[PDB]
């Protein structure tokens, strides 16, 4: 019934958690080098959420997203994450265009505050995904 | 005849030179934070080249690209950069997919080697662009 790219998802969740751990580390984000590292972390956190969300939606025959911005709303509808978690994650996702397209405008202090403000929802995201996977597919299989 | 986004190009070159100068520093790019910073730098350098390329092509009514490889090839065709500079920059641009899409596979050691190998072509890129702008538009005007 469901063909879920579980290897890809669980891979990307591990990667995500590593980057979050690094965010929670004792850096100097105010460095030059610190600013650049924080931009990469922000970009990676966002991409991992979007990619995982797409893989979830495709695998579990959820409503198709019109744009990457619709992904969280669908995960909320499907009770993958809470409404409040979804709204919080959306606020970080809204930074994507600045990071990838309007990069002259990227502001690492702003981005720090954004990630910090939603750190609990970020930490919980892999847990939500894994619980859903375990509930729907069991402990081992992608199908 | 030509309406070129010279202010966008010039500000983009400035930002590019700034990131390139951060690369040529005494920094440990192998640390967890350093690795992330270098990835951001690599991404930024690539995007600056492609965006400036696109702005040059649009402004000067050059051939419409159907590829990123095509952007550099068109700049070569139009005598903006040398054939060899074009080739060298395409080798860095070849890493974009890894940095932006297949980011689980990003290897900051591979990236360091890529940027180092083509450092001169990178340093000369803004010079090439400014020289073309000066010749075609004069020292002041965008049009």
């Amino acid at each position: 019934m469901y063909f879920v790219d579980r290897s890809k998802i669980e891979k990307t969740l591990g990667f995500f958690e590593h980057q979050l751990a690094l965010f929670d580390s004792q850096t100097d984000w105010q460095s030059e080098i610190g600013e650049l590292a924080l931009q990469r972390i922000g970009h990676l956190l966002i991409e991992c959420i979007l990619d995982t969300g797409n893989d979830m939606i495709d695998g579990f025959i959820m409503r198709d997203p019109g744009s990457y911005d619709d992904i969280m709303d669908i995960l909320v509808d499907e009770k993958v994450v809470t409404e409040k978690e979804g709204d919080e994650l959306k606020k970080l996702i809204a930074y994507r265009k600045t990071l990838v397209q309007q990069y002259l405008l990227a502001d690492s202090g702003e981005l720090y505050r954004l990630i910090k403000a939603h750190q609990t929802a970020l930490q919980d995201f892999p847990k939500r995904i894994r619980s859903y996977l375990e509930t729907e597919l069991g402990p081992v299989s992608a199908f």
